[PDB]
RNA sequence: CGUCGUCAGCUCGUGCCGUGAGGUGUUGGGUUAAGUCCCGCAACGAGCGCAACCCCCGCCGUUAGUUGCCAGCGGUUCGG
C-alpha cells in the first residue's frame, strides 16, 4: 500500500515488437527500442484494482492465482500458500473452470489416494499398485497442488501473464468471473477486468505486486501478517 | 461359427473449436508384443479391447505313503 516510489523495475516492458496496440494507452514512451509503462496510469489502475481486491477479500471471497511463466512459479506457489486463496502452478489444465466437476472428481481421487496411503491398506495389493498409485499421487500433487482448495468456482482469478495464461482468461470470461491480471505490453487489456500494467518477466515486479496484494488480502480480513518470505527467492 | 485378426484398435461422458457434417481427446516426441508406459498438449476422465486374474510345463517347500529305493540293514525261490 506504499508502493508509490518503490516501483523499481516494473516500468520495463517488452521490446518494440511482440506488443499489442491496445496497450498503447498504458505506455509512457519508448527508450532504446523498449516500451516503458506509464508510471501514472499504473497507480491510477492500481487504486481501482486493489480497491476491488479489498472489497472481495473483506467479504470472504476466493481468488485463484494462475502463474506458469517459469518466472513466477516459485512466487505464486507461496503467495497463495499464504491466505487460503488457491493457485495453479505447473500448467493450466483445459477445463479447470468450465469442466470444473471433472477436475473436482480428479481432486476426489487425489484425496482418496491420500487416504489410502494414510490407512494400513498400503501393503495389500502388492508393490505393482504401490508404485502405480505412488506415481499417480505424485503427479496429482504436482498438478493439483493449490487447485485442491477450490470447493466451488472461484469469485475471481489473478493472472501473471494473460497472454501466456490466455486459456484461463477465456474460461473466466465464459463464466462471468472477474479477471485480475498483471498485464504487460504483449497482452490485450480489454479482456482484463482489473488491469495491473506492470512487468511479467522480471522477478522483482511479480514479487512486489503479489506480495503487496496478498498483504492487502490479509489486511482486509484483519491480522496483518509478517512480510512474505519470497525475497530469498531472488537467488 | 468362420473371417479380416491376438490385428492395436473402436468409442463414450463432460469441456473446448466449427454455421454445420465433424474435430479435439485417440495427434505429437520417446518406448513397447500392444491406444504398453513416459513426456508434452484444450483437454480431463471413462468403457469395450491390450495386459493381468485361470490352466499346463519349468525350481523348491509343506502335508500324505497299496507308487517308489541293499538310498538302509536282515531274509532272498536274489523278481522291491
Ligand atoms: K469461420
Ligand atoms: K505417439
Ligand atoms: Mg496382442
Ligand atoms: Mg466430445
Ligand atoms: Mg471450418
Ligand atoms: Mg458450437
Ligand atoms: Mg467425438
Ligand atoms: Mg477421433
Ligand atoms: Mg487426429
Ligand atoms: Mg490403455
Ligand atoms: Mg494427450
Ligand atoms: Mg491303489
Ligand atoms: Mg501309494
Amino acid at each position: 500500500t506504499v508502493k508509490e516510489l518503490l516501483e523499481a523495475g516494473v516500468h520495463f516492458g517488452h521490446e518494440r515488437k511482440r506488443w499489442n496496440p491496445k496497450f498503447a494507452r498504458y505506455i509512457y514512451a519508448e527508450r532504446n527500442g523498449i516500451h516503458i509503462i506509464d508510471l501514472q496510469k499504473t497507480m491510477e489502475e492500481l487504486e481501482r484494482t486493489f480497491r476491488f481486491i479489498e472489497d472481495l477479500a473483506m467479504r470472504g471471497g476466493t481468488i485463484l492465482f494462475v502463474g506458469t511463466k517459469k518466472q513466477a512459479q516459485d512466487i505464486v506457489r507461496m503467495e497463495a500458500e499464504r491466505a487460503g486463496m488457491p493457485y495453479v502452478n505447473q500448467r493450466w489444465l483445459g477445463g479447470m473452470l468450465t469442466n470444473f466437476k471433472t477436475i473436482s472428481q480428479r481432486v476426489h481421487r487425489l484425496e482418496e489416494l491420500e487416504a489410502l496411503f494414510a490407512s494400513p491398506e498400503i501393503e495389500e495389493r502388492p508393490k505393482k499398485e504401490q508404485v502405480r498409485l505412488k506415481h499417480e499421487l505424485e503427479r496429482l500433487q504436482k498438478y493439483l497442488s493449490g487447485f485442491r482448495l477450490l470447493k466451488r468456482l472461484p469469485d475471481a482469478i489473478f493472472v501473471v501473464d494473460p497472454t501466456k495464461e490466455a486459456i484461463a482468461v477465456r474460461e473466466a470470461r465464459k463464466l462471468f468471473i472477474p479477471v485480475i491480471a498483471l498485464a504487460d505490453t504483449d497482452s490485450d487489456p480489454d479482456l482484463v477486468d482489473y488491469i495491473i500494467p506492470g512487468n511479467d518477466d522480471a522477478i522483482r515486479s511479480i514479487q512486489l505486486i503479489l506480495s503487496r496484494a496478498v498483504d492487502l488480502i490479509i489486511q482486509a480480513r484483519g491480522g496483518v501478517v509478517e512480510p512474505s518470505p519470497s525475497y530469498a527467492l531472488v537467488q
